């Protein structure tokens, strides 16, 4: 499912995710446009052969199983293709342990790149939260 901006915003809010660790909102939608474009169905492999997966391109070497990562993790104790559903629940979930993880937000590349520093608040403005 390829996530409205609003509808996203809406249902990471309704998941806890606005402020969850001092995020605010706009960080988690800004985080999902640049890491798969707000589709859930987004895979992406890696040099090392582990795959991100879903709207918040978690990785399988730490994260989930998918069955075919050298040195896998599954942190998150779920399959990795459960991160590819329209119901993002399970993203969230596992999001929720990443975020808390140390690192901060600072796990996902793009966020860490393309809106740390930015005015995030304006990727939830208009929205009716």
């Amino acid at each position: 499912k390829v996530f409205g901006r609003c509808e996203l915003a809406a249902a990471m809010k309704r998941h806890g995710l606005d402020n969850y660790r001092g995020y605010s909102l706009g960080n988690w939608v800004c985080a999902a446009k640049f890491e798969s474009n707000f589709n859930t169905q987004a895979t992406n492999r890696n040099t090392d052969g582990s795959t991100d997966y879903g709207i918040l391109q978690i990785n399988s070497r730490w994260w989930c199983n998918d069955g075919r990562t050298p040195a896998s993790r599954n942190l998150c104790n779920i399959p990795c293709s459960a991160l590819l559903s329209s119901d993002i629940t399970a993203s969230v979930n596992c999001a929720k342990k990443i975020v808390s993880d140390g690192n901060g937000m600072n796990a996902w590349v793009a966020w860490r790149n393309r809106c740390k520093g930015t005015d995030v608040q304006a990727w939830i403005r208009g929205c009716r939260l």
